[PDB]
């Protein structure tokens, strides 16, 4: 608590902080992420920033950090330099543009139970970049080298991948960097196309439809006809008896309602035929008091409150709706 100078900072100290430091990038996650709380806890307690307590002895960080390529190294260790980068880059400043080398190096990384590991890694790499882009200060280094159009459309690839968990990774980076309309285009010319296809949308592409459209009306229209498609010929008469919890195509239906939640902003064309179906389908399951449909409409009416208040305060004849 009484410590005062740099120069008291040194010595001892400084030996302490190079600790920490050489740490840091350990494969260990609880390692990991106990010497970053210790360094941020170290720093408040003497009233002085992270970034200049650590960068005299930022050298014995430096020396494995960059000198070696991810490649070589083991899969865990490639986990723990990511995670240091992105701590290290996430102070004020440091490393103003010798990253650049490490940044095409995850590009290439990222454009191709260790299927967890490498589950971990991509989304520690879109972390990782969506950091490095949204920070003004490397942007402004790498403008001329036009990488930015490369973070743009390598997002875009993973957010068309299959594995949900990136999926969220992508378009939280996309969120990032929100705060290109080309490639916007054409990155979701393949988007329409899966959409297109009817039968054939699994539960990770209408998550990425609603990450897209969180960013046409007639999308809508077709997604209606896609759960009329999935909904007439066999399913609510099958489902009567079977548990709603645990089917497969139940959780597709109820991603084809909840994607209805994000419908851009003007009044919506079916939002009666919207509840018809509904009321469809909560009468053919045979189902009264309680459907897992329901909550996939909450939140459509609850952004869009006046209209359906009143198209149900017209029907208040009738005890079903």
């Amino acid at each position: 608590k009484e410590l005062t100078r740099n120069d008291v900072f040194s010595s001892v100290f400084q030996n302490l902080v190079s600790s920490l430091i050489v740490d840091l990038p350990n494969a260990n996650e609880i390692v990991r992420a106990t010497a970053q709380e210790a360094l941020r806890t170290l720093s408040e307690t003497t009233q002085v920033p992270i970034a200049t307590m650590i960068s005299p002895c930022k050298h014995i960080l430096l020396a494995p950090i960059f000198g070696k390529p991810l490649r070589a190294l083991p899969f865990q260790m490639q986990i723990g330099n990511i995670d240091a980068i992105t701590f290290c880059m996430g102070l004020e400043n440091s490393f103003l543009e010798y990253n650049e080398e490490l940044n095409r190096l995850v590009q290439e990384a990222l454009a191709l139970k260790t299927s967890e590991q490498l589950v971990r890694l991509r989304v520690v790499c879109i972390q990782l970049l969506s950091l490095a882009i949204t920070k003004p200060e490397f942007a402004a280094a790498q403008q001329r080298s036009n990488i930015r159009v490369k973070i743009l459309v390598v997002f875009f690839k993973s957010l068309c991948g299959r594995s949900i968990e990136i999926i969220r990774a992508a378009h939280g980076g996309l969120k990032a960097v929100i705060d290109p309309k080309e490639l916007l285009q054409n990155g979701l010319r393949p988007m329409l196309m899966n959409l297109s296809d009817h039968k054939k949308l699994t539960v990770a592409s209408l998550e990425a439809l609603s990450g897209l459209l969180k960013l046409k009306v007639g999308i809508g229209s077709k997604l209606l006809d896609h759960l009329l498609a999935w909904a007439q010929p066999r399913t609510l008469q099958q489902l009567g008896s079977q548990d709603l919890e645990n089917n497969s195509t139940v959780q597709i239906i109820v991603a084809i309602l909840d994607v209805f939640h994000l419908l851009p902003p003007t009044a919506h064309k079916f939002m009666n035929d919207l509840m018809n179906a509904l009321l469809y389908l909560e009468n053919n399951l045979h189902r009264c008091q309680y459907s897992p449909f329901r909550e996939p409409l909450a939140k459509f009416l609850d952004r869009f409150p006046d209209e359906s208040f009143e198209y149900f305060f017209n029907e208040f004849s009738k005890r079903e709706i």
